[PDB]
């Protein structure tokens, strides 16, 4: 297992991030636990979850499954860098009661308290915004997060689905008064969707955030979606054909590709079974030749950074 | 129900603020709870109280009435933005024991501890100065408030009965050391009394404070004389509202909801009927003719310096 | 002559400020204002031509420049964009024009003519700091601000080491006391000198009814004022000025004497002691609103 | 003429920016003055253009006093430090610009492009030297990313300095990707947005009828020209007028070579587009939306 | 010619830095250095030197505009060291001797432990703000002097040291303990003075015909097996070192220039690098260098 610093900070994490969104809705508790043990066994120390995982009327269930996993002891809590999120509506799906979603200090307080109860732990290592909230100013957000820091309830703060300028504004605001800023950004990033390269990833790299790629196979579409059974199909076909030609698995290459991108800490890997985890772990050891990198780049061009992306 | 951001911050509030001053002194606990459930049903999430509500020897009773409401469960606490106040004498009415009113860190400590006990909760969402205290510096006040923020005992700080320059001084002082300053001013504003517009509301807007109008009916006066220079003015008002078939109480509220910078008025119902009426005032549109008429009868000063100079 | 600190700063000024309004006639009161010990000269009308007349005054030598605290103002007054108001652009052009007309290399107190709510204080303080570091200006003052504008301005200045506004020139007199609600409280809090403009309310407090004989309610008021002073042996124009010199935070009124007789009258106004009984009755005739928020709430 | 604040600052500008893209230049600049345009930029829609402004100002008649003068860093294989935004390159470019313009100050000095190799403490040192000498009033950007505006202005504010007051970016019906992050950031930080190539190099200027490329781009332009035929609207005027409806936009740079093109740009600033016309332009020329919603959710 | 950012700043310099050791022949070698694409001129020895540069710019032809001009500071009290007093008199004399209105890189000649940084940055900021100096650099500092200096400048918004000139070559590698780590952390370019250790790595044992001589012998003998010139290799070695901007070279002739230029084009094999590292061990970073 390859390890790296999470951006500029002192925290070392596995290049694979274990996603947990399947634990609860699709994978049962006992199997989720076996996967998490398997993940530790493979050297994966970075586990990602969210208050809202579990979905609909079972929001919170995933956090509860990690809580029962820690409760078995055996140094599980101690070995893991635990990440969860705040922003989402935790009540009935649909329009939220005011201040029961988004990033007011009010929603942060109630969300973190509920997450700590479900996770059965006194601290979260990486507390992440699920999304930018353009209505909440950073002096409010940093007040909320600093209260939790100083109480020992969280260590690090991270972002998810931010724009590049939000990352800059957050970290400049934090730095003004000596606070550690965002340490990581979780953006949608994969061969199909490369527009994070325009500004989100450049900002992250400037400010020393780790970059965590969610949906690394683009919902499945890069995992061998055509062999399984618009003009997007021609790309995918050319993709599989190129990987047939070279003997490589689609699912594994989508992950290995992300590992070659500048600034990228690693992909979120969201296995349903211990078999799919072991595949992810192979993808991490895989080495991709400069020839196959050119090919994928030709099939899946990236925008490049702004302003060059749309101007010069 | 129309919602809005409280000034520049991420908190979203109903444009009606439920005032609780009647809960205890005139409306009773059981009925107060009735009204507060109806306010939730109406989409009102913003509840305003104060330690001194109750009046006389019953000061504190409103806070307790809120406390027993939260104790019923059903996510009542979790659904409200709870706001209370510090400054007032909580002992026997008349001259205060020193440091038992006003805004010394000493009075702030003892006031918040008693409010949290009565309210039956571990935190207040919005803790408001009831009035400006010009004898207490902002480095002292913000120390006291910052202690409460970091302990998780309050989230936001607001003001009430400030001058505009007090708003600027407070928030400039907070911003110097990276603190969130005042998020709202609760000022006396209505058709009769519009001198908040000279400097209070301009200042609040510059600094991104919510503006919450208290005494939106000027203590009943804008409610009815059906039941000397000023009698004449109110007469002209009630006659205008007879012409258009509009309730006086509803227009005074809806008018404040047209003012630039105004979050909304504090509505203080004695009864569930008075509440449903406030909700109706929130739904009212006022024609440009009615707005222009009210402005003639009840002129505003406009901003300083233009208000008295040019 | 009574002298005072201009607010919190180290500059000492006369409690009479010499405002404005022939050339050698102006030079003569100015020399006379000096001999009377008035050191604080302001180009505010009680623009371009007045500066030139000060300019020719200084050009005569005799330590005239060295002896005076020279205050001027952004020119102001349908204008071409940026030829009014307080952009860094307008400030640059107004100051350079003023220095050329005043025929001096520095202005002691450079003042804003009016609040401009479209220009942020980091822009304004940039423009002023350029001039301070070049030595073209010493102190910065306001005119026709709100209390909160004074607060914003001095807080912004103080964040980066800068001296803020040292003075505010506002309309303040027996007739118009609404400066007392917030402007003068803000000024007092931040250590600004308050310079009272139109101290006689455009002449209304200088004995305008007795000068008429040679609005219903306001006339009743002036009439009750002239009669109170008749009763007390006191010149109205002098009492208007003396009243202001009793008010908390007031540096002094602007006066525009054109003769030894008018200068001597302002000087006697500054030496005048109004009795508690006079002050009590003036307060009754011309009530102030008190500070906000007590002024309109409690 | 419609006037606006340049972003958050107190400087008032016309919503048309005269891109000076000698004798026929001088003529059009006087007509722009008389039309109430006070905002003159040396951005091409550099070298000679500045000299042409300099001889304009040397004619006198309060011309320098009446204009907001904006220029740019020159830019350009370059000799080291004769391109980009080192303090060394800024000194030499401004000194040469002041010489050519025959003026002792520039009102708005702009970066020509983001330089990723120069830290903002270096850039702000260079600009603060000039501001404190009086050679420059305001600073602006061109061809920046959203995060570069944020970084610039946070760095400036930290030590009390006025940051960027304006960004010049490529923005028109055809190219709307500035809306992802550049314009959002400019709006957050209170920069004026100045739209260069507002007709996308003539292409929105009725380019298919002046024939009297890619198949899909031509299809798009065709519907545009047909929509405006239907409504009786000049395509050149509409491209400009659409930019004036966009949140955050101060205005477009125009390079009128004739009284006719000037008068046209002036009419565009007075034109009101109906909601139906706005809906239809939007359908033909869709914007990406703000990031992250533009590519995520 | 190879170019690099000077540390973290936006200034681009040649990886060879032209130092100095009559008049029209200095002028001619400077012209030749431009033609080879060297833009970085330093008055440091590898008064009169500044005057020679002055007459060079006085010829015109965009000579001043094409070069990054670096000079340095420098006993009667305050006529040495880094007092605001000596800085002022030294820079005034430099600008006159150099016949220019600005210096691109103004460098301290040595650490002065008796002057605080608030006094030094006052003096530098005055000059930066009058336009007389762009960038500030150090020479012969400790690592902690670099940290203190740049932390002090950052406090009040000011650009700190952009470069350190230290004694660094195969023979003297102790700058690697802390000076070069500090410079790397703070984003200073590292300029290697005496890159040939006074000519000891320039083929000295051949030129003549204790246990230091043993070292130089294994060096010269290794460079015979590979068909490499010692002069060139000591330069190329430094160019492979982390944090190094480049060496100060003082060519007097077109012939030595061309040697310097070749040494910047040269690529040493990992075999050669490994062998140089064996003959000339470095201490590593503190605290590992002396503890663990
Ligand atoms: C002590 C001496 C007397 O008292 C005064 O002379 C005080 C008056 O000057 C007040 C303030 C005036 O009222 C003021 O008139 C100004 C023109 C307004 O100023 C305006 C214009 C502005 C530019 O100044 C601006 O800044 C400001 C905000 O608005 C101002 N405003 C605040 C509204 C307003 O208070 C007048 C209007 C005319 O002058 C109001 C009327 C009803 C009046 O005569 C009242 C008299 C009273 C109560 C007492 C006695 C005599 O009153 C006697 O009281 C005894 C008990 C009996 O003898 C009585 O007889 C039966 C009676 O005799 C007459
Ligand atoms: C390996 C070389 C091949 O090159 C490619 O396969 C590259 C293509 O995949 C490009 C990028 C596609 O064009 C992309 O189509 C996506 C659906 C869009 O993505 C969408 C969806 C989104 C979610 O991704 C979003 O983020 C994005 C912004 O918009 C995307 N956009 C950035 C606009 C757009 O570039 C396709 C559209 C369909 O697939 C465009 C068509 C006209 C095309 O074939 C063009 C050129 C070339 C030279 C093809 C050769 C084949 O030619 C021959 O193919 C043989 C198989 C080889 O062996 C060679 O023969 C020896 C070779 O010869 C040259
Ligand atoms: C729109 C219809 C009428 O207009 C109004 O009714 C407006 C009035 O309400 C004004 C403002 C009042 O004057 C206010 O009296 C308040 C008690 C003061 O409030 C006090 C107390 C406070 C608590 O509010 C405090 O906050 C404040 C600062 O001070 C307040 N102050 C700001 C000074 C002061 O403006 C009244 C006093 C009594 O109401 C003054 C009297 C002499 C008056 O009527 C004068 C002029 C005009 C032009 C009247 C028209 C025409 O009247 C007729 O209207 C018909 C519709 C037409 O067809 C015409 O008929 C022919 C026309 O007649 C020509
Ligand atoms: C007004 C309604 C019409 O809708 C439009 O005309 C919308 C089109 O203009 C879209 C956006 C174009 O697609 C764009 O093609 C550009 C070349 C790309 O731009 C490029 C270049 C760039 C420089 O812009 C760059 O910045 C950008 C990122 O990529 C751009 N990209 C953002 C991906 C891409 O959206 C076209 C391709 C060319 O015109 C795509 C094709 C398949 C298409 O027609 C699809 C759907 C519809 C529903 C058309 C109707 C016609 O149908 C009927 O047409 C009648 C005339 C109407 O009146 C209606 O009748 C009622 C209507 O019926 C509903
Ligand atoms: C490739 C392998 C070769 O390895 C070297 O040649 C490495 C040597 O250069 C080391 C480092 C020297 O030791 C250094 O001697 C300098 C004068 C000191 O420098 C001084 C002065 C300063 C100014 O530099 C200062 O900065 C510094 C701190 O202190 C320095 N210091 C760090 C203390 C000190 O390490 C020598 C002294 C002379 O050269 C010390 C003695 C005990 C010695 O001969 C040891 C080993 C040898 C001979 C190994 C062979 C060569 O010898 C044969 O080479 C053949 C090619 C092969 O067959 C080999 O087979 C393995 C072998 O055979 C026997």
């Amino acid at each position: 297992m390859e390890y790296t610093q999470l951006g500029r900070i002192g925290l070392k994490v596995s290049r694979l991030v274990l996603g947990t969104m399947n634990f609860g809705p699709t994978t049962d508790e006992a199997e989720s636990h076996a996967i998490m043990d398997a993940a530790l066994d493979a050297g994966i120390n970075f586990f990602d979850t969210a208050n809202v995982y579990g979905w609909g009327e079972n929001k919170g269930r995933t956090e509860e499954i990690l809580g029962s996993w820690f409760a078995q002891g055996g140094d599980r809590r101690d070995k893991v860098v635990l990440a969860t999120k705040v922003y989402g509506n935790m009540g009935l799906d649909g329009p939220a009661w005011p201040n029961h979603d988004k990033l007011s200090a009010l929603n942060i307080r109630r969300s973190v308290d509920a997450s700590l109860k479900r996770l059965g732990t006194d601290h979260i290592d990486l507390y992440q915004f699920h999304h930018v909230d353009r209505d909440t100013p950073w002096d409010e957000i940093w007040q909320a997060m600093d209260v939790l820091v100083r109480q020992g309830k969280i260590l690090y703060v991270g972002s998810s689905n931010f724009a590049g300028w939000n990352i800059a504004q957050a970290n400049e605001t934090a730095a003004r008064h000596g606070r550690l800023g965002l340490v990581s950004e979780q953006c949608l990033y994969n061969l199909c969707e490369r527009r994070a390269e325009m500004e989100v990833v450049p900002a992250a790299r400037e400010y020393g955030l780790g970059v965590i790629a969610w949906s690394p196979l683009h919902g499945g579409l890069l995992g061998g979606a055509i062999r399984k059974e618009p003009q997007q199909r021609e790309q995918i076909q050319r993709y599989e054909d190129l990987l047939d030609k070279h003997g490589l698995e689609p699912g594994e290459v989508a992950l290995a590709w992300l590992l070659t991108r500048p600034g990228v800490t690693g992909p979120i890997v969201g296995p349903r079974t211990a078999d799919q985890l072991a595949s992810a772990v192979r993808a991490a050891e895989l080495t991709l030749t400069d020839e196959v990198l050119t090919a994928l780049d030709e099939i899946f061009p990236g925008p490049g950074p702004s302003p060059e992306a749309f101007a010069w």
